[PDB]
């Protein structure tokens, strides 16, 4: 597609000679037949470009590298417009011109990590172009170390322009038919002068042509128009979008940079002076230090300026301070950047001296600067400079701004544009929120949502939750891209602002949990907490200003985005914190006992509820009788109470027909009743299961422990009475049915987890296991390697595996508990006697299981096993694990609390829900079972979440850290003001004359 290039552009030749040696430079065997101070146009030939093309540098490299030659009369807008289209290097945000001969083989190591830190960071933020000499020599091949060890560490487009004669290597450059490959000896082994080879680094070259054997300054002229032309282009879109901004940056050189930065000065480009670069660089430091320095006495500074800053030739000539005033003349234009020791940042430099720059004041020219102010993270001084006040804005003006910022996670530019009056309701658009989350970075969690999913959003949390107002909407935006910022700047603008707080701790934690990066979600989780840690802290301001106002309306309302009651989103959440504050637990102890008050004494319900009558006395603290009574019997605590009672009761009458009515005849009457009384608890639970999306409840419902351990007993007793109706397994479905007993009495601990004094320990004992299994296993170990030597040494006739076993491991288990048969090993207390002709002696236990004889060898080897064994299992192992769970009580004591709280209110949700009538009882119930105040509370709560905000924020301003900072700042102000006072009292000093 490149066919067109070398008609617009065109290669100059020298053409005429001009006086063994030419003025031209370019001394061959002859020129032309066709060929004074020889001049770039007056003897030069112009013919098409024959070096255009794109260098493929031998060895590493990116192979694609663009090279053109082109004459210096040349226009900016061409080679700009086929940098622009051609070769597909996007509109520049930025472009920062290095200039400076920077004299010596290396620069100052210092000088280099601000080119490779402040320079190089800040264009890749921005994509900035950097223009600079196309060479590997001096500045050039600085910058190219600077941008290949940022890359390294990783593109940074940075485009070269070059005088073609000092190209080395031009011969693989030359191609009239066009090289879209192209071999460039890079790695040119002779250094020889003048000609250098182009630094494989930068990712264009625009190899200026003068007709010249190799010269310095040709670039020039060619490389400022590009730079005004730049400088007066807009990025993108066409003229849609906003100018350019421009930056040249200067390190030491000679004169001649002093007379680029004054042509430059005289294009209206902005220029920035490091300081400490050295000769042509710190002169003009110096002069801006000074500024208006008076004439007497400093009029012959600004030679000796130039007689110690820059090199002696020349130095005394007046024309370099002629400059220096023109130079001056434009002082606004350019500034200074000092070093300030390593400072390593100049973002804010940068900024400082565009806006100064500008001089405008119709906030149309300042797009550029704020937008480079969002893409880089300097707020302060936008604020400070762009928002001083001094240029009105509209919202229009804002929007790109305000885009940038949300796409490129700025929170503290965020709020400070929305602080601007933006309307941000009539901003807000459906292509927008596409605009946003297409933001997603690279193959984000979210765009994978998203795939599998026009935002769709809906679809998302249909899918995430289960399936079972602008502000929203962006704080929804930022929790699925974890804007943390963004998403806590969003909800303090909410208006639900409790529950959205849960709701969004709800999210990231579902959202955690899904995310496979392994890292991404312990942000996730750490953002989670700090929405529970938000929404807690302002319940709990607005439970103390109105206890029911708050407690009753704000939390048992539906909630917005979704139909779960606001503590249901608290459940699935799984805030432990949330549940922890009084006014939730004061809350669910309300509930827990209904219409009745909830100090009423247990005691007195306990005779309330064997006493129905008593009811209506003064006992108890709340047609009117009607009414009364099921609000007594509907409360769940008397539904606990009443389903326990009936509890007990069961396993009594189990117990009963367990121990005494069990017979291998017909089932009795009693028999019968706990078979009907189980099959009642059976479609109870059933109840539970089904009324907990079939596969959904049925699976959260499993998810409890206590409905596994009914499901376990129930089934047990329906295998006990299958196997006891059966002829031949009487005794079969005997021995189950005493297990199944057991089930259900240790189902009986879900009374104690009621009692606050209990329920905690209650869940401490369920993290003890870690500690039982470790000393199962260890005394396990030891009891075979024990029990087995035992056996062993003993070698008794009996060797009957049933006995074995128990000799091995039941025996030496016993022991554990001091049960000790010495008789049974020690061969001094047993008879002699004689068994088996095998060799040896033996001895006759009188234990049942010991053995019917035993030898004797050894017996004082099974005796010293015996005392080792006592001293280990007995003593250290179960020492041992005392320590460990005092260890584990202590630790484990705070977080089980926590978890008792969160849980009391899945148990009481339970019972709310439960039918009045007891188990025994339940199968009639079963048979019978077959605006304007939202507003008003709306407000009230953001008004309390705003004082909460306010008194936060105040807090922290009026913290010793603040007050330092703030003191110090108005010190450095104070230092200010006294040196301008001091340059006042010298010029009175001098008026007093
Ligand atoms: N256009 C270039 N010409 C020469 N060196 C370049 C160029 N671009 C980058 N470099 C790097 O600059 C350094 C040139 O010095 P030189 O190659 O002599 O030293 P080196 O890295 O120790 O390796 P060696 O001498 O073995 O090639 C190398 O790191 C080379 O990779
Ligand atoms: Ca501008
Ligand atoms: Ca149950």
């Amino acid at each position: 597609e490149q066919s067109w290039i070398p008609k617009i552009f065109k290669k100059k030749t020298c053409t005429t000679f001009i006086v063994t040696l030419c003025q031209c430079g370019r001394p061959r065997t002859a020129h032309p037949a066709v060929a004074t101070v020889w001049d770039s146009d007056a003897h030069t030939t112009e013919k098409p470009t024959d070096a255009y093309g794109e260098l493929d540098f031998t060895g590493a490299g990116r192979k694609h590298s663009n090279f053109l030659r082109l004459s210096d009369r040349t226009d900016p807008a061409a080679v700009y417009s086929l940098v622009t289209r051609t070769w597909g290097f996007r509109a520049p945000n930025l472009v920062v011109s290095v200039l400076g001969g920077s004299g010596g083989p290396v620069l100052q190591t210092w000088l280099q990590d601000l080119l490779r830190r402040g320079l190089v960071r800040a264009a890749q933020s921005t994509g900035a172009w950097i223009v600079t000499g196309g060479l590997h020599t001096g500045i050039g091949r600085h910058v190219g170390v600077a941008v290949r060890d940022h890359q390294m560490a990783s593109k940074v487009v940075a485009m070269g322009v070059a005088p073609w004669g000092v190209v080395r290597n031009r011969d693989t450059l030359i191609n009239p038919k066009g090289s879209f490959p192209a071999r460039y000896r890079w790695r040119g082994d002779p250094e020889d002068g003048v000609q250098f080879p182009l630094d494989y680094n930068y990712s264009a070259f625009f190899l200026v042509d003068d007709g010249t054997h190799g010269c310095l300054g040709g670039e020039n002229r060619f490389r400022l128009r590009l730079e005004s032309y730049i400088s007066q282009q807009k990025t993108g879109v066409g003229g849609t979008g906003i100018d350019i901004p421009v930056l040249l940056l200067l390190i030491d050189g000679d004169e001649k940079m002093l007379t680029r930065i004054e042509n430059a000065t005289q294009a209206q480009l902005p220029c920035l002076l490091v300081a400490g670069s050295g000769g042509a660089a710190d002169c003009l430091a110096e002069t801006l230090e000074d500024t208006l320095a008076p004439g007497s006495g400093g009029a012959r500074q600004g030679e000796a300026r130039d007689r110690i800053r820059r090199f002696f030739p020349k130095g005394d000539l007046e024309v370099l301070q002629a400059q220096v005033e023109r130079i001056m003349t434009r002082k606004e234009l350019l500034t200074v950047y000092s070093s300030e020791d390593g400072s390593e940042e100049f973002e804010t430099i940068v900024l400082k001296a565009l806006v100064k720059a500008c001089g405008s004041s119709e906030a149309s020219a300042y797009l550029d600067e704020l937008r480079l102010a969002v893409a880089w993270n300097r707020v302060d001084i936008a604020q400070s400079e762009l928002f001083r006040g001094d240029i009105q804005w509209r919202s229009f003006h804002l929007e790109a701004s305000l885009m940038d910022a949300l796409l490129n996670d700025r929170p503290e530019f965020v709020r400070l544009l929305i602080s601007h009056g933006l309307s941000l309701g009539h901003f807000l658009t459906p292509m927008r929120l596409a605009q946003l989350y297409s933001a997603a970075p690279s193959n984000s969690l979210i765009r994978n949502l998203l795939d599998q999913a026009p935002p769709d959003v809906g679809h998302v949390l249909r899918m995430l939750l289960g399936k079972m107002a602008p502000w929203s909407d962006l704080l929804l935006w930022a929790l699925l891209l974890n804007r943390a910022q963004m998403a806590m700047y969003f909800w303090e603008m909410g208006s639900n602002a409790v529950s959205s707080a849960l709701g969004a701790c709800l999210l990231l934690r579902v959202m955690a949990r899904l995310e496979p990066d392994a890292e991404e979600a312990a942000r996730r989780k750490d953002l989670a907490f700090k929405f529970e840690g938000m929404g807690v802290d302002l319940f709990g301001e607005c439970y103390r200003s109105s206890e029911v106002r708050a407690a009753r309306l704000l939390l048992r309302r539906c909630p917005l985005w979704g139909d779960a009651t606001c503590l249901q989103l608290a459940m699935q959440a799984d805030a432990r914190a949330f549940f922890a504050q009084d006014g939730v637990q004061s809350l669910l102890t309300q509930k827990w006992w209904g219409d009745m008050a909830s100090t009423t004494p247990i005691w007195a319900l306990v005779l309330a509820f064997f006493c129905p009558p008593l009811i209506y006395t003064r006992l108890i603290t709340f047609r009117r009788c009607l009414r009364r009574w099921f609000h007594f019997w509907g409360a769940p605590v008397t539904i606990f109470m009443g389903n326990v009672v009936s509890y007990l009761l069961f396993l009594l009458l189990f117990s009963r027909v367990l121990l005494v009515d069990f017979q291998p005849a017909p089932p009795g009457s009693l028999e019968l009743l706990l078979y009907f009384w189980a099959f009642t608890l059976l479609c109870e639970e059933l109840r539970q299961g089904l009324s907990g999306s079939l596969s959904q409840r049925l699976r959260l419902y499993l998810a409890d422990s206590w409905n596994q351990c009914d499901l376990v007993a129930l089934t047990c007793f329906l295998l006990g009475v299958g196997c006891r109706l059966t002829p031949g397994l009487y005794h079969l479905g005997r021995t189950v049915l005493c297990i199944d007993f057991m089930v259900f009495t240790v189902r009986l601990l879900h009374i104690f987890t009621v009692n606050k004094q209990l329920g905690p320990k209650i869940v401490i004992v369920s993290k003890m296991m870690k500690d039982v299994f470790f000393f199962l296993f260890f005394l396990g170990v030891w009891l075979v390697a024990y029990g087995v030597a035992t056996e062993g040494l003993l070698r008794p006739r009996d060797s009957d595996f049933p006995s074995i076993l128990r000799r091995v491991f039941y025996r030496p288990y016993l022991q554990i508990f001091g049960q000790i048969p010495q008789e049974d090993m020690d061969v001094a207390l047993m008879e002699h006697s004689n068994c088996s002709s095998e060799p040896g002696f033996w001895a006759h236990p009188p234990g049942a299981q010991a053995g019917t004889c035993v030898s004797q060898y050894a017996n004082w080897l099974v005796v010293l096993l015996l005392v080792i064994f006592l001293l280990v299992a007995n003593i250290l192992l179960v020492n041992l694990l005392i320590a460990m769970f005092s260890y584990t009580f202590g630790k484990v004591q705070g977080n089980s609390d926590l978890y008792w709280k969160a849980q009391r209110y899945r148990l009481i949700r339970e019972f709310h829900s439960r039918p009045a009538l007891a188990p025994p009882f339940i199968v009639i119930s079963h048979l019978r079972l077959l605006k304007e105040a939202e507003r008003k509370l709306l407000t009230w709560e953001s008004v309390h979440k705003e004082n909460f905000l306010l008194a936060r924020a105040r807090d922290k301003r009026e913290s010793d850290s603040e007050r330092l900072k703030r003191t110090s700042q108005k010190v450095d102000l104070a230092l200010k003001q006294l040196g301008h006072i001091r340059e006042y009292e010298q010029r009175l000093k001098v008026l007093e004359r």
